[PDB]
């Protein structure tokens, strides 16, 4: 499975909304996958996983129509 990534917020405010809004634009899971990173807690917003690059770039596509971000493969650790 292919994953995007289309935000990662300090605020878990920014990323709980980012992924509500994530949910209008795409049928694929939207979560939040928070870690640690340079002693804060980093909120990355993604969504999977997709099961071809078509659908990927279509994906990506629909989320800049709706200005919701750049979105980025990724891939999950
Ligand atoms: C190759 O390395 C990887 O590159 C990736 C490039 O996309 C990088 O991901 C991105 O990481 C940046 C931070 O480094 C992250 O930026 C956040 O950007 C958003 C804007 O989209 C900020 O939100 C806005 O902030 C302004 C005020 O500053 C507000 O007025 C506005 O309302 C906010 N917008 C929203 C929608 O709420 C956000 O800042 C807010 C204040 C917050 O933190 O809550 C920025 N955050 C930070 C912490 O700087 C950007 O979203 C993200 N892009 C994607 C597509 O994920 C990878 O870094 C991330 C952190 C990661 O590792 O997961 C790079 N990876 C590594 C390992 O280096």
């Amino acid at each position: 499975g292919l994953y995007l990534q289309v935000g990662a917020f300090a605020n878990p405010d920014a990323a709980e909304l980012l992924k509500a809004k994530l949910s209008g634009v795409t049928a694929a899971p939207v979560f939040i996958s928070s870690v640690v990173r340079n002693q804060q807690i980093l909120h990355r917003v993604r969504l999977g996983p997709i099961g071809s690059a078509d659908e990927v770039s279509r994906t990506q596509d629909s989320i800049r129509v709706a200005n919701l971000g750049q979105p980025t493969l990724v891939r999950p650790d």
